[PDB]
């Protein structure tokens, strides 16, 4: 699809058996989601944005589906004010900026 | 151009006669630059991100070139970790997300 930027680019993702809304975010290196359970190993991480840092749990090799597009990657979970899909997953679905 | 997302989508911008690097950021509503001087009067704004809020100075109707594409619009100045070009100016240069 071609996604306009007149509005926030929100999409539905499927992750950990759940459906969530998230922002397609080219300024985010990593995908960050609000608190949720995910299976498997994790390690603590600090990530920083406007306003400073938050502590998150880093889960690797997590399956996700975005717009019918399956991918796998790292998902950071913690107290983000909004769910973001970052570049680590945007690449996998073949997402580009065009102008 | 078509910009993939394997690396950060950093571009050169020109503002007030000077070149800077900035991140094309579809997750940002607004454009926020590190401390600098701009002309005219400014208004207050608070903007929120991953780690909380920062206070910025809002300047309106500022000419800015982004990858050579001319825009004129609102620029926020404050203690952002990186220069970000948000949707207010991405729409002026005709930018979309595609996959
Ligand atoms: C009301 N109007 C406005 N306008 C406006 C404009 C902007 C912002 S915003 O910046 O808060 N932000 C909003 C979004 C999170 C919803 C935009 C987002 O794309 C930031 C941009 C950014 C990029 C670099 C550093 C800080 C911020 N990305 C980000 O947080 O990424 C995190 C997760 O991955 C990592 O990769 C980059 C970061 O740091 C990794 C390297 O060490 C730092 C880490 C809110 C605004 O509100
Ligand atoms: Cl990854
Ligand atoms: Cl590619
Ligand atoms: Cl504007």
């Amino acid at each position: 699809p071609q996604i306009t930027l007149w509005q926030r680019p929100l999409v539905t993702i499927k992750i950990g058996g759940q459906l969530k809304e998230a922002l397609l975010d080219t300024g985010a290196d990593d995908t960050v989601l609000e608190e949720m359970s995910l299976p498997g190993r994790w390690k603590p991480k600090m990530i920083g944005g406007i306003g400073g840092f938050i502590k998150v749990r880093q889960y690797d090799q997590i399956p996700i589906e975005i717009c019918g597009h399956k991918a796998i990657g790292t998902v950071l979970v913690g107290p983000t004010p909004t769910n973001v899909i970052g570049r680590n997953l945007l690449t996998q679905i073949g997402c580009t900026l065009n102008f």
